[PDB]
């Protein structure tokens, strides 16, 4: 019970700061 969170703790940092910023990288040089 307690032996997840902590690790969701790291694996989880991962995909944050990204996805706040997601928008910064998500289609670039758009082609049309």
């Amino acid at each position: 019970t307690s032996s997840i969170v902590h690790l969701c703790a790291i694996s989880l940092d991962r995909y944050w700061s990204i996805t706040q910023a997601i928008e910064y990288n998500l289609k670039r040089t758009p082609r049309r």
